[PDB]
RNA sequence: GGUAACUGUUACAGUUACC
RNA sequence: GGUAACUGUUACAGUUACC
């Protein structure tokens, strides 16, 4: 598999994730939901593509994101 | 609009989020592609809103460690 | 339209913010 | 109606992943 395809996919899943939680609380507008939507089809789109779970690939970001933020 | 506001200055750090992706060279081509939309689409709802992007990205990450936090 | 995601340009319908 | 961004749909031209 191409490294950089699967560590872009998981990095997108986990700031959904970000962007959901926003949602969540309703802090967001409403063209910001509509981008949730979209990126939610697309999301399940490529996993399916890639053979990867959504909620395993949301974790691996999560620890992508947070080394890149650590330094 | 508070939403409105919110809605931007997270999007600006999210932004900011996926450029150090891109600058590590951990990225795709897409992903690449839609990072120079979205700089293009920041730009312009910045002049709109009136907005500093650079004090916005700030506020971002401000909001998007708040709600982590819980 | 190979499957999936996306980009640039164009049009229409619409949403949101602002006037 | 306008400015900006977006969502859906569409036209043309492309990018990436997939032995």
């Amino acid at each position: 598999s191409d490294s950089n395809t699967i560590t872009s996919f998981q990095v997108d899943c986990y700031l959904w994730h970000i962007r959901k939680l926003l949602s969540m609380r309703d802090m967001c507008d409403a063209p910001f939901d509509d981008r949730l939507r979209r990126d939610q089809k697309a999301l399940k789109g490529r996993g399916s593509t890639l053979g990867l779970d959504l909620r395993v690939a949301t974790m691996e970001g999560k620890k992508i994101v947070e080394d890149i933020l650590k330094s």
